[PDB]
């Protein structure tokens, strides 16, 4: 049931050289892989490659992946392929920004992770998805997406020739696919301010210990959490669009309960556009600012990310005031 790419694709991937006018700028936090859609494979191996060597994977094998990967991602307005990269990015300029912090597992881990998280989001909800009766939530009631999203990498992986993974001992094999569940588990925004709270106390008794796997666990999570709302770390005109696909996406699923006569809650409801730039500093407010502000707190590398952030909030703040 998974989709398979092409010889044609993955070897035009073999093929493929990273512009050295791009090897400075994608080391920084901001950049932004919007205008590069063509090499957005190509940028993940690049990524792969400057951060576990250029022999950590078989190249044959990772490119099969990576297009693979591509092949399942739906053309959904916002969790889409693009959005798969953006996250994979970023965690990219965390993981390069902190290097020894990381075991070379995690890192691979990690990247793979990231690429992987909404492998094949329909755009539908956990809320909806579950509060009126897809057979997915029948499958898995909390998280479901993320165990979908989880379920649906193993079975990439399990394709043939497919198994990047393949030429470690089976530990670590199945210390990896640990690592990648935990980290696809932890996107689920649900679970995210539980996470942050715990994380907030432990730093601040000083009891927070990165030798501890649980502490390690969280801390990942947090990063994952950091990575899945970068969006709103880009410059101010990269933003304002991104926004306009999320909210693309949020407004659709709302039609979808209209036309079962269910008022959708007013984030989904495309005749309350107004209300938007006010929905933004909100979730700036009570979810993105404190994420990033607990990560640079355990990461301080991350802080051009908080930076960003605060940039960004300003920006909404002057839209409410009437000055954009
Ligand atoms: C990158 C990114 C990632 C995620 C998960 N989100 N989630 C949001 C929703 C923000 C929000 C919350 C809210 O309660 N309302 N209410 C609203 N009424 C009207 C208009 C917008 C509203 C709104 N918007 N924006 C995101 N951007
Ligand atoms: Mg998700
Ligand atoms: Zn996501």
């Amino acid at each position: 049931h998974m989709s398979i790419c092409t010889s044609e694709e993955w070897q035009g991937l073999m093929q493929f050289t990273l512009p050295v006018r791009l090897c400075k700028e994608i080391e920084l936090f901001h950049f932004d892989i919007g205008p590069f859609e063509n090499m957005w494979p190509g940028i993940f191996v690049y990524m792969v490659h400057r951060s576990c060597g250029t022999s950590c994977f078989e190249l044959e094998k990772l490119c099969r992946f990576i297009m693979s990967v591509k092949k399942n991602y739906r053309r959904v307005p916002y969790h889409n392929w693009k959005h798969a990269v953006t996250v994979a990015h970023c965690m990219y300029a965390i993981l390069q920004n902190n290097h020894t912090l990381f075991t070379d597992l995690e890192r691979k881990g990690l990247l793979i992770a990231c690429l992987c998280h909404d492998l094949d989001h329909r755009g539908f909800s956990n809320s909806y998805l579950q509060k009126f009766d897809h057979p997915l939530a029948a499958l898995y009631s909390t998280s479901t997406m993320e165990q979908h999203h989880f379920s649906q990498t193993v079975s990439i992986l399990q394709l043939e020739g497919h198994n990047i993974f393949s030429t470690l001992s089976s530990s670590e094999y199945e210390q990896v696919l640990e690592i990648i569940r935990k980290a696809i588990i932890a996107t689920d925004l649900a679970l995210y301010f539980g996470n942050r709270k715990q994380l907030e106390e432990m730093y601040q008794t000083g009891s927070l210990n990165l030798n501890n796997q649980s502490h390690r666990d969280r801390v990942i999570g947090l990063m994952m959490t950091a990575c899945d709302l970068c969006s709103v770390t880009k410059l101010w005109p990269v933003t304002k669009l991104t926004a306009n696909d999320i909210y693309a996406e949020f407004w659709a699923e709302g039609d979808e309960m209209k036309k079962l006569g269910i008022q959708p809650i007013p984030m989904m409801d495309r005749d309350k556009k107004d209300e938007v730039p006010q929905g933004q500093l909100g979730f700036y407010n009570a979810v993105a600012i404190p994420c990033y502000t607990t990560l640079t707190q355990i990461l301080p590398p991350t802080e051009p990310l908080l930076k960003a952030c605060r940039d960004n909030l300003s920006q909404w703040e002057k839209v409410i005031r009437g000055e954009e």
